């Protein structure tokens, strides 16, 4: 079986407010419901598409970041890990 995860309360309350319905996940619909907040708030860059802009954002608080491409997949997953329950 793929091991689920547990996002801990700020990420979890992100990824409800994505639409998310439970506390545990593969890290594939993590991912899925990180990438439908994303799409509905709109912070894709308009011309370079692969970028995220979080400063105006509270994910940027909780990636501790202010942009990132969807490109960098290791520093993606690194961000969600540092918000998973150990
Ligand atoms: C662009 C994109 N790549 C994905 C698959 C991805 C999977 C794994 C990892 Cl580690 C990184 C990325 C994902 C799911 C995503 C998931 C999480 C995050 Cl933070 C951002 C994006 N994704 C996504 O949600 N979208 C949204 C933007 N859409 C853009 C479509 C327009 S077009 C012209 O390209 O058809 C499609 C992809």
């Amino acid at each position: 079986m793929e091991k689920l995860v547990q996002p801990t309360p700020l990420l979890l309350s992100l990824l409800k407010s994505a639409g998310a319905q439970k506390e545990t996940f593969t890290m594939k619909e993590v991912l899925y419901h990180l990438g439908q907040y994303i799409m509905a708030k709109q912070l894709y860059d308009e011309k370079q598409q692969h970028i995220v802009h979080c400063s105006n954002d509270p994910l940027g608080e909780l990636f501790g970041v202010q942009e990132f491409s969807v490109k960098e997949h290791r520093r993606i997953y690194a961000m969600i890990s540092r918000n998973l329950v150990s």
